[PDB]
DNA sequence: GCCAACGTTGGC
DNA sequence: GCCAACGTTGGC
């Protein structure tokens, strides 16, 4: 694996999934469908994530 | 065995 | 070059 959490950003202190955002809805807890399967999108890690998973 | 979400790629 | 889609995998 490659290590996706720098662990002091505002995306990775962040504590709760946001509910709201197209991954979130996504996730089947949420009533997605499973379909894009990626964490919330303000839990996203601005130094690690790959940028296309960032807020846009 | 489940499952969150990583990581690869077919199709554009 | 890009990413939607989903197969996979580490942690439990
Ligand atoms: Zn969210
Ligand atoms: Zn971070």
């Amino acid at each position: 694996r490659q290590n996706r959490k720098c662990g002091a950003c505002a995306a990775c202190l962040r504590r709760m999934d946001c509910g709201r955002c197209d991954f979130c809805c996504d996730k089947p807890k949420f009533g997605g469908s499973n379909q894009k399967r990626q964490k919330c999108r303000w839990r996203q890690c601005l130094q690690f994530a790959m940028k296309r998973l960032l807020p846009s």
